[PDB]
DNA sequence: CTGCAGGGTTTTTGTACAGCCAGACAGTGGAGTACTACCACTGTGTAAGACAGGCCAGATC
């Protein structure tokens, strides 16, 4: 099933580091 | 269908290495900063009516 995921604005940084990972990579190869 | 209970799911939340840059700390001697009282001194209240006594005008007899 999973977790009522989450709604931006709440967190701090490491949760965020795979929110966006893939993006940050196509970036850096960009 | 409700109730709770093993675990699933994905995702949190942080600890784990190790290197490293930033800016704070602390000094200074005083700079010139910034914020402080202090000082006399101000601006906005704004127009009518009531009431007493005179006394002359003029109607009434």
């Amino acid at each position: 099933g999973g977790r009522p995921r989450q709604h931006l604005l709440s967190l701090t940084r490491r949760a965020q580091k795979h929110r966006l990972r893939d993006l940050k990579n196509q970036v850096k190869t960009f």
